[PDB]
């Protein structure tokens, strides 16, 4: 069918369509243009998504998952996962090979599943609006996401059984978004992205040409593990550590102390893009050997400024690189374009604004933006869009591990994607019968200072002295901006069989079977509704028979009160429970003990 265009963040996700040359951004079930990003698992195995699922996160605080998109393709041992295990109230366990994935009730779970959970909620609200069946569907990424980690986001569209016609950047998108109506102007333009979790820069010219309009990016750069979240930490920090200092007490160690406290600091920071000054209350924190306690604490706008310009300025580093990189100056940006939440903060706006020199655009949403430029993209794939041309670029210089491990780039960063580059390699002693090409990702002159994509293993080489074969080795990133490794002999032309090792991802079986598993979860959560469904007929049938008993009174036989009234009282019983069988059982004797009464009604 259609082609949906879903904007996957850290923070809130948002679907969006193409209703003719017209992008329309879809609400969801509970009538929101966004959804949170938040996955949770009940002891009773239903799954929430959304604004459910936020709201208990506090009585399930281990079972609550949110920003997985910022540990999605990434390792284990990672610095920032290393770091965020410590923080966050779920766990973040090694996977067997070595990937950062969580643990809930005992279950192993890879961050593409949780994804793929959000992008299922995507995919039926845009089935909902549509009244149809969706299998198609763009998907953002950050623009400076590695192979890793879109790969990961492309498998967990593809686990939500979506299969994923482009991995759009989300930059990217805010510039289809905005060119699709405005100039048309022959535009350059700086899109700076800082939302929940991510933060990205893109300089990108848009010029049309006899109505045919070109999206080439010039530069890209970012950070993928900057953004909001890291706002409220160092709010957290500052109010745990005021509340220490005037309480006495380690407000740390309590995990529904610590989730309200995330919520709060949240909705300070986002009260102080408003106000000037706010107050982080609430009661009921957590408890001493006194009893209940409770907060209340000042936070001014400039305390906020001050616990967050170090995170602004790390957002400004990525500009000069990016401006650089384009071979640029501040003065050819002819326009500035915010997207984010986070960019909503009067000091961002400041310091984007005294650093170009120029005043942001303040016609383009920050919230929508991506969605509507990922269905832009849809619509340009299926031809519904004519005439716009899209030339993206990879974010990381791709290489290959040399002697002394010493990085050698093929694609430089910003090379156009899609793209090619081919290299005959060949034996370097004799008798050799596989031959290994490291290939990693980054931009310093060490390997092991960058991003491994894995070791590529040319294996089954005819016997021969040293220097005999030629092999040649094709590197082609596509418009996902994804790598695909292939081999083949120079002299015949022969296909190489390639195996990989010590990489990152997962095998085709696990992705089958996360498909399958994702199946059963539709099936348990559509049974989860109709228990509830059953609930709200228990409920109506209480209410029925009561109203009936009281109106009836005095004629109503004593031996049959008694009973309907112990009826009565066994399905409520009942329907406080979890069991559907108990319930529709206790309504059926219900019924039956009070069918006179309600026949004469
Ligand atoms: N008015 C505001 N003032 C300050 N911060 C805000 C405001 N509105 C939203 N935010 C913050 O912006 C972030 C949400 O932005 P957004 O929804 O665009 O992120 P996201 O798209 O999910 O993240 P990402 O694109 O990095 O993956 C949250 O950290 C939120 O607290
Ligand atoms: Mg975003």
């Amino acid at each position: 069918g259609k082609i949906i265009g879903i904007d996957l963040g850290t923070t809130n996700s948002c679907v969006a369509i193409m209703d003719g040359t017209t992008p329309r951004v879809l609400e969801n079930a509970e009538g929101d243009r966004t959804t949170p990003s938040i996955i949770a698992y009940t002891q009773d195995g239903c799954t929430l998504v959304g604004q459910p699922a936020k709201r208990q996160a506090v009585t399930n605080p281990q079972n609550t998952l949110f920003a997985i998109k910022r540990l999605i393709g990434r390792r284990f041992q990672d610095e920032e996962v290393q770091r965020d295990v410590s923080i966050m109230p779920f766990k973040i366990i090694a996977a067997d090979n070595g990937d950062a994935w969580v643990e809930v009730k005992g279950q192993k779970m890879a961050p593409p599943q949780i994804s793929a959970e959000v992008l299922k909620k995507m995919k039926k609200t845009a089935e909902d609006y549509l009244g149809e069946p969706v299998t198609e569907a763009v998907i953002t990424v950050p623009a400076y996401f590695n192979d890793a980690q879109r790969q990961a986001t492309k498998d967990a569209g593809r686990i939500a059984g979506l299969e994923v016609k482009r991995i759009i950047n989300e930059p990217t998108a805010a510039a289809l978004a905005y060119g699709l109506d405005k100039g048309t102007g022959n535009r350059t333009i700086a899109v700076y992205d800082l939302g929940g979790g991510a933060f990205d820069i893109s300089i990108i010219e848009i010029d049309e040409v006899d109505g045919e309009k070109t999206f080439e990016v010039l530069a890209t750069n970012g950070d993928t593990h900057l953004g909001g979240e890291d706002f409220d930490s160092r709010l957290i920090n500052y109010l745990v550590e005021e509340f220490k200092k005037d309480q006495g007490i380690d407000l740390r160690n309590d995990p529904l102390a610590m989730q309200r406290l995330k919520e709060a600091a949240e909705k300070a920071k986002i009260e102080l893009s408003s106000a000037q000054q706010t107050d982080v209350n609430l009661p009921y924190i957590t408890a001493d050997a006194t009893g209940p306690k409770h907060m209340n604490i000042k936070v001014t706008r400039a305390k906020l400024e001050s616990l967050v310009e170090d995170l602004v300025n790390r957002s400004i580093e990525p500009l000069k690189v990016a401006l650089q990189d384009a071979g640029l100056s501040v003065s050819d940006i002819d326009d500035v374009i915010l997207v984010g939440g986070q960019t909503r903060m009067p000091m961002v706006q400041k310091k984007v604004a005294e650093f170009f020199g120029k005043e942001p655009r303040k016609d383009v949403n920050p919230d929508e933006a991506v969605a509507i430029g990922a269905a832009v993209q849809g619509g340009v794939l299926t031809g519904d869009v004519k005439d716009v041309l899209l030339l993206d670029v990879t974010p990381l210089s791709l290489g290959i591990e040399t002697m002394g491990g010493v990085m050698t780039t093929l694609i430089a960063k910003n090379t156009t994607i899609p793209t090619k580059h081919s290299q005959v390699f060949s034996t370097a002693e004799d008798n050799q019968s596989a031959v290994t090409i490291h290939v990693l990702q980054g931009e310093r002159k060490r390997a092991a200072d960058n991003k491994s994509l894995g070791q590529f293993n040319l294996d089954g080489i005819n016997p021969a002295p040293r220097g005999m074969p030629q092999i040649e080795v094709t590197f082609d990133i596509d418009a996902d901006g994804i790598l695909h490794v292939s081999a083949k002999d120079k002299n015949s032309g022969k296909e190489q069989k390639i195996t990989i090792k010590a990489s990152s991802g997962l095998n085709e079986d696990e992705i089958q079977k996360m498909v399958r598993d994702a199946e059963a979860n539709a099936e348990a959560d559509r049974k989860c509704e109709e228990l509830v469904q059953t609930r709200n007929q228990g409920d109506h049938l209480l209410h029925s028979t009561r109203k009936q008993v009281e109106e009836a009174g005095d004629k109503l036989p004593a031996d049959d009160k008694t009973a309907i009234e112990s009826a009565l009282t066994a399905l409520e019983t009942a329907l406080k429970g979890e069991d559907k069988a108990a319930i529709e059982a206790k309504m059926q004797e219900l019924a039956q003990v009070s069918q006179k009464l309600m026949e004469i009604a």
